[PDB]
This record gives structure tokens, sequence and C-alpha cells, in this order.
């Protein structure tokens, strides 16, 4: 049985898979075929089919699990082709979690005698962020902040340090996002959530642009100007609003000077790519924020793959959570920020 | 000089216009042409130009204002057409707030010996709101709420009494929104704010569907299903999920399933109006939510001018609101919802 942890989410399917490298003699002689196709398969491609991908830079290597040395992979493909995934299996034990886990469960049991573990989504996010941040990232930093983010001619990721990782708010942006309250190993809870997420710029993009990427939709918003689409501060007083503390380039509208047809009419593709990373992520933020200040938590950490090659967000994020919290708040973000819940399913296997 | 209050917001200019009913003889007498005309052209017509209104509904009738006995009226008109009104008061003492009372001061300026006092927000909204709900909308409650807003078959506009009404949360839904914490007559904050807005609504809507006013929005909005939009906690796990008390038809991602080509394709105009009407109204009902949980504030009352003729978005937030609250908060509006400013302006001019 090869060992998989999978996080099946609404957009994206995650895959950890650990590769033993200490096979002895006998161990390779008294392996089945069909499994070292599989591992073979795995590690002399990176590309899988037509729509999967293994993120290389990611991989941990020599890791010590379960009393085996060998490489930990990441891997991941759309929850579209999850069928294709299912019919190359049918022609095991297997840990899954994420939505997709309870509504394919009887997809996956089309596999003769396979075992399928549902497992608790936010018991895997945190019990996998803690191991991949206790394991390191080949003895680097797993976590990191933007320092000095309100000046860009300092803006630089830098290490940061969760040995104590307690207390922890985790925002968890997918599809939509998940804040979840993390008090210690065993004492945690989702606080709450909000349905503007990845999702949400990536369809709303994909409507106002016709982009048919993720990634292209990042590389229109790189090249555009939000404030050609948004109403701001100054485009309302004038100027800075001191009486509340508020800069004249704060939004104060997202899309709000599309209200206008000549405006609508001279905006570009580009302009609204931007204009809509920039109403998202600055929602994050904020709904960040405001549990931050509720639950009593100072470091807020993002994860999901929305922040996946994503660095204006992330930038913006640094930005905005010093800006607005006076320096109270500090974002944080991590290299596995995709992968917790699959590497989680994957801890779970000693259970069963 | 007549007294007026005026707003001037980003998107529509709110006038509060009081009409002496008691003039007498000699004050008939010795008052000059120019102010009967202004007089008998705001009590004899309804609409003013090509875009202002008098909201009639709202007026106030035998109202006692500075030892004075006259009629209350609310006028609107867009903030794009100011430089008309501007233009027509060229051929006395303003009070005047919102962000153009700073923009356009130099424009009010233009009229020959105007003086111009400009009002702080803040201050107007809160003394407005205290001011109508004390005299009473002619006798009935100022402000309701929808009782049993859980059931449709029982949901139903409700008097609430607000002669106690501190604290409160006042959400002002504009072309952005922004909260505030009200703790006394002369103890009142700005908590923050969201840039996802009124403006947004119609922005957002106008690139989506190409409708050309808020009313329009409202009825293709009225017309569609935003599930052909969004994808629900029910699209991803296959139904509810108990574990964190997700309802399967709650909101998981805004626009999450316009990430899908074919899905892209078959949505209706309406269909994307009222998608962005649920995620507008919930991102909100959701803000205000946390802010009146930091607050310690159950009672959220909310203004501004996205709501008029909008029961679709109160209804919304009243049902959640109460829903996502378990019953500890109380969405709470008000008849003269988009005009606190203007009277509050309106009140200040004994200052001057
Ligand atoms: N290759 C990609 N394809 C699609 N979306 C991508 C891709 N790369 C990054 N993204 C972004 O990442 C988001 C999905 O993040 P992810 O954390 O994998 O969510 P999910 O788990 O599949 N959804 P959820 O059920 O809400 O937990 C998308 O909404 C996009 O904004
Ligand atoms: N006739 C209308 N024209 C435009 N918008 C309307 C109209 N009626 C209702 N609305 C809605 O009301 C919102 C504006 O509300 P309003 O409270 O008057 O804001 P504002 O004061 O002009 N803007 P702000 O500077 O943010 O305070 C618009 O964004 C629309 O969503
Ligand atoms: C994998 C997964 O489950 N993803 C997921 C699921 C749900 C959500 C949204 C959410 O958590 N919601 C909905 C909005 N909410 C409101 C709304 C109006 C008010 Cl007044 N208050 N709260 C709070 C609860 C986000 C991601
Ligand atoms: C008439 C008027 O002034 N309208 C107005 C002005 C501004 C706003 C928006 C606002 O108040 N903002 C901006 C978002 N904010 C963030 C953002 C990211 C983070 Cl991390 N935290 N906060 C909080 C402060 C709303 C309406
Ligand atoms: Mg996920
Ligand atoms: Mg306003």
């Amino acid at each position: 049985s090869p060992w998989f942890g999978m996080d099946i989410g609404g957009t994206l399917v995650k895959l950890s898979y650990f590769e033993p490298i200490d096979i002895t003699a006998e161990e390779e002689q008294e392996e089945v075929e069909s499994l070292k196709s599989i591992r073979k398969y795995l590690t002399s491609n990176v590309a899988y089919g037509s729509t999967g991908i293994r993120d290389v830079h990611l991989e941990l290597k020599d890791l010590t699990l379960f009393g085996r040395r060998g490489n930990l992979h990441f891997i991941r493909f759309p929850t579209q082709d999850l069928p294709t995934f299912i019919q190359m299996g049918r022609d095991t034990v297997l840990c899954a979690t994420g939505g997709g886990a309870y509504k394919f469960e009887k997809d996956f049991r089309t596999i003769g005698n396979l075992h399928l573990h549902k497992l608790d989504e936010l018991d895997c996010l945190v019990k996998g962020l803690l191991y991949i941040d206790s394991v390191s990232f080949n003895g680097q930093a797993e976590c990191y902040y933007f320092a000095n983010a309100s000046e860009p001619e300092r803006c630089q990721k830098m290490p940061f340090n969760l040995d104590d990782p307690y207390p922890l708010l985790v925002v968890n942006i997918g599809s939509g996002v998940s804040i979840l309250a993390v008090h210690s190993k065993d004492n945690y809870k989702r606080v709450t959530g909000t349905s503007l997420g990845g999702g949400t710029f990536l369809g709303l993009c994909s409507l106002l642009t016709g982009c048919e990427s993720f990634e292209e939709a990042l590389e229109m918003a790189s090249k555009g100007d939000s404030t050609q689409a948004d109403k701001l501060v100054r485009d309302i007083y004038g100027g800075d609003y001191e009486r509340f503390g508020l800069p004249g380039w704060a939004v104060a509208s997202s899309f709000g000077n599309m209200i206008y047809k000549e405006k609508r009419e001279s905006v570009s593709k580009e302009d609204l790519a931007r204009a809509t990373l920039v109403t998202i992520t600055n929602n994050i933020g904020s709904v960040a924020r405001m549990c931050a200040v509720n639950e009593k938590i100072n470091r807020v950490v993002f994860v999901g793959n929305f922040l996946r090659v994503n660095t204006l967000s992330m930038k913006l994020l640094a930005y905005a959570l010093d800006y607005w919290s006076k320096g109270q708040l500090k974002a944080l973000f991590l290299e596995h920020e995709g992968y917790f819940g699959a590497v989680g399913a994957l801890l779970g296997l000693p259970n069963f």
C-alpha cells in the first residue's frame, strides 16, 4: 500500500505521497509490479495527464515518517478531473478529507476492496500545519512574513519562528474562506467564514475579463490599475478624511466608479482583474483583522491556494494587516499553504 | 433664508427642507419673490428637472422646529447633477455634510454671500437619527424589524421602540459601508467600514448585466436565482456540514460556479444580478455581526440608500442576522434611512 493523503476540495484535489527511499533488497523483490509502476510513474513525471502537476519545489527530502525514511511529494489536479483519477485507479487504505471525501465517497468505493476513511478537515489542516512546521522545509523555515511591509523599497520575505505556535488564527482561502482559532494542539475551532474567496476572484474575473485560468487572471491583474474601477476616499472627499483616519487612497467603494457608463466604457480588462483581486483580498484581510481582535490573537497565518504564485495578494495582505491594525497584527505565510489538509490526512494512517 | 440641510454623498445628494406653515399676514408680505418662488417650486412639484425627486411619503407634517411649525420635506438627486443645482442657485446659510461638503466647498461659494458650514458626517447622522425617532413618523414608529424572519409565511414588518436607543450599532450602507457604535448622545465612534457596499452592487451589476439604473438592477435580481452563480455548501459536501453547523444552502463561494465555462454560458443576467445582491448583502450582514460581537451591542440598525425600495436585501439581512447569531442580534430598519445626515445638518442651523 502506497502512503497517500488526499484533500478533495471544491476546486482542487491535493495529494501528499510518501516515497520510501530505504527499500531493501528483499523489500524490492516482494513488491507487486502495480506498486512499482505507480512509484515510477509518480517519481519520473512532473505532469500527470493533461491537468495533474507535481510541485517539485515543495518536496521534503529524507523525511522520517512512520519509522521509514522517504521523500514527501505534493501533487494537485482539478476536482473536475477526479473521475479520470478514479478510472486510472480502477485499472488499500485512503485517508481523505475535504468536502469531496463525503461527496465522492461512493465513487472511491468503486475501486474494489478500497477502504475510505473520511477525516475531519479541521483536524487535518491543524495537524498537517503543525507537522510541516515542526520538521522544517528541508532545514529552512516553513513560515515567513514580509518585513517592513509598509515601505516597498524595504519590503522583503523573512523567516518566522512558530516553535510555540499558540494561539494562532488560520485563514484558509480556498473556494470560500474559513477562519480557525487554534489555542492548542487539541483545542481549536472554526470561528466563522466568508463566501468571498478564491472562487469569487476566479469566477468574477472570468465573467468580467474572459480569462481562462487562474494564472491568466493574475497576469491580467498585474498589468491593471484597480483605481480605474474603484471609488476611493479622495474621490468622495477630494482628499484624505483624517477625522476617521482614512487616507485618500483607501477604497471607499469597490467597483464604485463602474456606476458611470462612460467609465465602464473606458476600463480595461486588466483594470477589472486587478480591482477584483484587490476587492477580494482587502475583504479577506478585514475579516481576518476583525476575527483576530475578537479572538485576542495577534498572529494571523494565511493558507489555501488562492495565494499560490500570487505575490500581489500576499503583499497586499501583509501591508493591509499591518497598516489597519496599527502594527498590532502580523500576516504570516507558509510555503506548503495549499497542502496541509492532505498532509494531515496522511498522518491519520496509523489509526487504521 | 429657507431652512435646508444637505448631505452630499458620493452617489446621491440628500436635502431636508423645512416648509413653514404658520406664515402670518405680515410675514408673507415681507418676503422676497425669490423666496416665495422657491417655496412654491419645491412644494408644487414632486420631480425637479430630470433627476430630482421629492419623497412625498416621508414628509413629516406639522413639526415644531426652531420655534416654528412646518412640514419637513425629503428630496434627493444624483451628485453628478450638483452643477445643475448650483447653477440654478446662481440665478443664506447652508449647513452641509458628507464628503461632498468638502469636495465641492469652492463650488458652493460661487453663490454670492453664501455661508457654507461643513458639519461632521458622524455627528449629523447620529443627531438626525435620534431626532426623527424622537418626533415619530407622523405618530407611527420610525423604527421597525421583521418579526419571525426565519419563517416566510409569518415574516412581517413590525414596529420597534427606540426610546432608550443606547447602545446601538449603526450600519450606513452608501457607496461603501461605515459602521458606527453609538453609546450615548455624545459618545459614538466609527468602528470600521467595508468597501463592498451599494456602489459595488450597482457597479458590478451594471458590468455583469448592462442594467442602467438601481431600480432596474433590483428588478433583475427579483427574477434571478443566485444559486446558478454561487457555489453552495451542498455543492462541495453533497449536503449539509453539521460538524461546523453549516446548512447545505449556505453560500460557500460567491460566484464560485462561474469558474466553469459551461456555467458562465448558461447563467442569465437576472441570476447574476441576484448573486451580486446576495453577495453584497451577506457580506454586510457578516461584517455587522462581527462588529456587534466585538462592541457588545445587540441592536444593529441599517441606514443608507442601498436599502431604498430594496425589500430583498432587508429581508435577507433580517433572516441572516437572526440565523447566524442564533437569535442574539436583531436587524433594525428606519423609514427615513437615507436622510439622517441631511436632517442632522439642518439641526446644526442654530449654531450659526
Ligand atoms: N490551478 C488552479 N486552478 C484553479 N484555481 C486555482 C489554481 N491555482 C490557484 N487557484 C486558486 O486557489 C483557489 C482554490 O484553493 P484551494 O485551497 O485548493 O481550495 P479548495 O480546497 O479546492 N476549495 P474548498 O472546498 O473551499 O476548501 C481557487 O479558488 C483559485 O483562486
Ligand atoms: N436613485 C438611485 N441612484 C443611485 N443609487 C441608488 C439610488 N437609489 C438607491 N441607490 C443605492 O443607494 C446607494 C447610495 O446610498 P447613499 O446612502 O445615498 O450613499 P452616498 O451617501 O451617496 N455615498 P457615501 O459617500 O458613501 O456616503 C447606491 O450605491 C445604490 O446602491
Ligand atoms: C469547505 C467549506 O466548508 N467552505 C466554506 C463554507 C462556508 C463559508 C461561508 C461561511 O462560513 N458562512 C456564510 C456567511 N456567514 C454569514 C452571513 C451573514 C451573516 Cl449576518 N452572518 N454570517 C457566516 C457563515 C465559507 C467557506
Ligand atoms: C463616506 C466614506 O468615508 N465611506 C467609506 C470610506 C471607507 C470605507 C472602507 C473602510 O472603512 N476601510 C477600508 C477597508 N479596511 C481594511 C482593509 C484591510 C484590512 Cl486588513 N483591514 N481593514 C478598513 C477601513 C468605507 C466607506
Ligand atoms: Mg480546501
Ligand atoms: Mg452617505
